[PDB]
């Protein structure tokens, strides 16, 4: 009994340190940070369907209400990808080191790990749902962005000249957000929760 | 009675028209508009203060979620108040005429009258309110002042980064928002429904 | 009873004044009186018919009265069918919020409103028939054109070189009058006398 | 009898053609006509006077109505009088010729001569006054003096727009007519009427 | 198991009130297998009632495709019997296997044609029970060249059904990476939670060979492991051999094996029946959720009907209301455990 | 000598058990020679059996290839006496002389066809011996007339083997530089240490010729030096004349000969017995640093396959591990001498 | 007051000692006849009084391509400067005929033939 | 504020007294075009409005190789200096064609022709 928890379970905890935060860990990590803005890009719009509702509405708090809260429900599509590759490296790594051959022990060893990354990559996967539902009850207005007065990430004229920067802004603005908040999310739980399960819940359940 | 009604209370409608949508709330309103920015300044606040609040979180986007509760809730002083100022003179002109001798007759006579505007002042207000309330909930990031990375307008990597930039101007710009937006508001709504009044209610109960 | 009273017949009016005074109900009514101006040209003339007259009348003040009178009956056709116009979109409004399917009710709520309306495109009416027959009594020279000495809207040249210009402005300018005239009327009447009364003669006698 | 008449009161006759019609009524006629205007300017008005009314009304074509009555009734007073200047000298001609000496005679001659004429100068002034009453009644647009939107010659869009700049020029140029009107109108009547007198009336009652 | 039972049936009740879904779909258990499984026997074993045909080497001789339907005309019925109703699930079982022996011998004689039966009765459970045949790969007594075949696709039609519970029981004497037994089963119910290999008659294996790696639980490990049995023969299913006998011939052979004798303890038809039950509760409760979004919905409905009676001038509301309010309940309390 | 004997078959067992190269590959011992060396009597001298036939002039007149093997049947295998199998060695010696004598006559004719013969017994040590023709420059008896070429390639194939013993004789009546029992045995053999130069025949050589140089020991100083010897005539072999006797007629030549009486005392086949077995000893020991270190790198092998029983939940190795620990022991004994 | 028309007609007989024949531009009311040298009238060629004027068909006139026609005060002699009657002429007879029916409505009466 | 476009035109009516027609940069905007001596703008030959401008097909110009079109004010006589319309000329008929077209979009409409 003292052998594996002794070697078989500690070195690999160092393996642990090693692997996650380091091609290596080391930028096999960063590269799905920053090639995952991509996947927004193509799968999102903005612009001139958004513009449209502009005009009905003014006839500026008011108009705003209706225009935005329709638009925002579809950047679901992308931000879900980037959960699942950060679970391809994680996910399988804790399991890797865990067997090391013997009679009584291996079942339970393995039981204590492997329902952490379940209930996991649920806590990821939902912040990403409340996330999007929420703009349908917000539509804040202090913001980032400029001012009024590939996806970016007879005298009528005058009229609307004024109201149009206003709403045409946040549509646009929405996909910048996602971009860097997705990659954010994981770092924290993805990638850290997980991290620390695997190194010390195995070990001390056992030697009890 | 359908040729009392039809004249006798008709003439004394038309009247409401003339003051009110072409002193009266013509020009009483038009004073009150471009001193309601005064109003403003006083009981609101930016800058340092609300930086406090952030050393809570931080010692990304959760933490920096709670910040502005109580604040924007504090921008309601002035934006109401603005809506009594024309209240007072001008709800007043409909509820004087209902005197105009016999003491048989004028007891009836009073007690129709006063009821309906009274609640629709209520209105009014509860417009401004909706927006206010909307302020507490997410903070995102697009909208006016400045990203991270008259009112003014070790891993730090991926925490403080943005933070920093965005707090101190933040409150500013919404202060902004408000002063602009009553204005306009009070066109639509306070001048014309107190209009009806006169016009119409006077006559109602007497058909029965 | 109270929910219908509260609710039904009172977000109705704020409906009112939404859909009299705002293509929707702001610009559906500027139509109709910019438009209407063309109506006028088509069924009414002027020019030599009453240049005519002129020549037996004088062998200034009592050659002038006969010559005018006989052209005025003639302008009745044109007047009349801006009223109808305006009605269309009045009439129907009303009605449209009455029901909101129960068993006591409705009846006694729809009788008050509906009639007013009947009383009221006679108002309008007859203020364009009066119009009309004035001109007989009438025929000033105080009034507005061009001095003596498409509708508008042997040496016997020298003897009635001075008095022609007197006879021959007034009915070319009597179109000038009626295009704008009617509208102005209807905007009294029509409009503003109805949009009052909805708003308020209902409820009053309701709640007692 | 019917040699008396025929030769003796014919002669007496043919004397007045000559001096009326071709000092007598000829020549006094001319001095009269062209200090008349005169007259006119003093017993009548114009300008801010008339303003005062039209603050009555506005504080549209129905309540612009009102405005002139006193002020065109006045103006009676100039026009009138020059009559009686006329009258004067001319009239009393006829009446002195019937003393022309047997007091059995004379007594039945006087009685007859007088009347007719006496009434027919009522006549001239009365159809003057027919003008001057007709001013009165409505006041529409067109005729001379300018168009909103010697004698001079908030919803503000519907009411003021017009009104403004017609009532002060407006009474100014009603004196223009009158000043003319009459010169012209007395060498019809006047002059041709007691013309008619001495000619017939004097031979009449004795044909019996 | 103690809050499974209760709690499924309450909801059920609710759910076929309200004309939808009742769903809590319990398993369908069939037992599949090479020839000489036993299969019948331990199909019965789990069931708790006889009623299946019985054999040594190929056991289930017709399908019996029995169901269990709620009713209150209490009655079966078969296709090929015109004019048979039973109401003793004893006298199916008397009926069906007496008539066959007498007419087939006991020499193994097989037919693939299928009893279609549908037993009606007020004290069941609303479940599927389906004996299958085996599939063979060698004939045996009067069976066809080409038996293996036939029978393989024909089980497939029944076992598609994703919650069914089989009990892959496996003959020594042929290669168990070449058995038909374990391929078909293992791709139906894959977890290993509820599926436990089971390995009959391995008295009659080739001198040379064993199972010892996979018996042992050590090859490849499974939270329960594995249970071997050791089924009854021709002559005791004869004459109608009582429940209980099986198990006694499964003893014998394990005592002088050198190679299973470690492992007594761990074998026994009583102890697949423990294990079976707790994997069981689990399926049920995850399906929760699903059921009670939709029921809230409903019961709104029908409240702007009263509604709009109040204001404008001249029993299917009551009874779904009643029942939508019941079924919300039951769910919550469920998942709370 | 007196290490040697024991270590060495210890040590040939431990590495029989583990089935690995047992070497410490003991002598071959073959005589070669011109004709009329005596060769057969040289050989069967220092082994100390009675086996080889023996003639004067030509002696071995059939190749006797004998290998000794170790093993429990105890018989022995004539390829061209179907039928035979002696077990008695003196048996083996009668039967091939008496039967080529009573058929061939004495008169020295050969046959080039060997006699492949295995003698099986426990009671011996795996060796072999090799007694070959002798090669010859001229014909005697009935041989043919190019009887040199073809016994000379023939012993090529069995005196290769790299620890040939070689006691290389040469008629002293043929030219000791045109010798070709030196040629072949001074190639195979060189270092001189266990090749004693053996010159028999002295009494027939020409009138005016001697080998007194090589014989004294000073022209070319050996170790050991030279050791002549004068060996049995046909007329003795005959009568199965014993081992002791050829000693006795190498006396007479020796004291009426000038140039050879004074080396006398260095003379005789007891003492050439004597220095061949103390250069053996040397040979072996020189091989044990190599076998010992492939024996420990095993051992270890299999504690692996113990050490992977106790952690992850669910004879050959005996033998060898004994056997090894053995073999390393012996091998250090032998080499501290 | 009225402009009866206005149109381009060749002044035929101007003397050598000012260019020779030039188009000049026609202005015709119904109290004057006057032309200029274009139509800014900023120059003022000058302004022949329609009294007494009367119109006549003026055979071929000189031995050229031109048709003339001519206008002639009835009672004196030169018609304006030096002229006797003002020489019109057009390079076709349609220009000339339709000139001379506006001078008609103007009070240049016909006869005198 | 948006360019509507930037491209060189040839002002064809320059005097002697400056050069000559020499090729100048033009900007058009919704309110007004502006014509530098080169794309730097450091310079500034004029800022013309857009107001009330109109557009014509000038029918050939001068006797030239110039196909011209021009700019004019209708409510008044010079469009800019003491020029009546503003000349612009291309070598190729093409080059007039498409600065014609953007014209149109910045308000200055056709007829007048």
């Amino acid at each position: 009994k003292t052998k594996a928890l002794l070697q078989m379970v500690q070195q690999f905890a160092v393996d642990f340190e090693k692997r996650i935060e380091g091609s290596g860990g080391a930028r096999i990590n960063r590269i799905f940070h920053e090639r995952f803005p991509f996947e927004l890009v193509k799968m999102e719009f903005d612009e001139k369907e958004l513009r449209r509702e502009i005009s009905y509405a003014i006839k500026p708090d008011m108009a705003f209400e209706t225009i935005v809260k329709k638009q925002v429900k579809k950047i679901r599509e992308p931000c879900l990808k980037c959960v699942d590759m950060v679970i391809s490296e994680l996910i399988s790594t804790v399991r890797q080191c865990t067997k090391k051959q013997y009679p009584r022990l291996r079942e339970e060893m393995e039981r204590i790990v492997t329902t952490h990354i379940r209930e996991r990559e649920g806590r990821t996967k939902e912040q990403v749902m409340l996330l999007i539902d929420i703009e349908l009850a917000y539509m804040n207005t202090n913001h980032e962005d400029f001012i009024g007065f590939e996806r970016v990430g007879p005298q009528l004229e005058r009229q609307v000249e004024t109201i149009r920067n206003l709403v045409d802004s946040y549509m646009a603005i929405v996909n910048k957000t996602v971009r860097d908040l997705m990659p954010k999310t994981i770092m924290h739980l993805m990638i850290n929760n997980t991290k620390e399960f695997i190194f010390s819940e195995l070990l001390a359940n056992l030697y009890s």
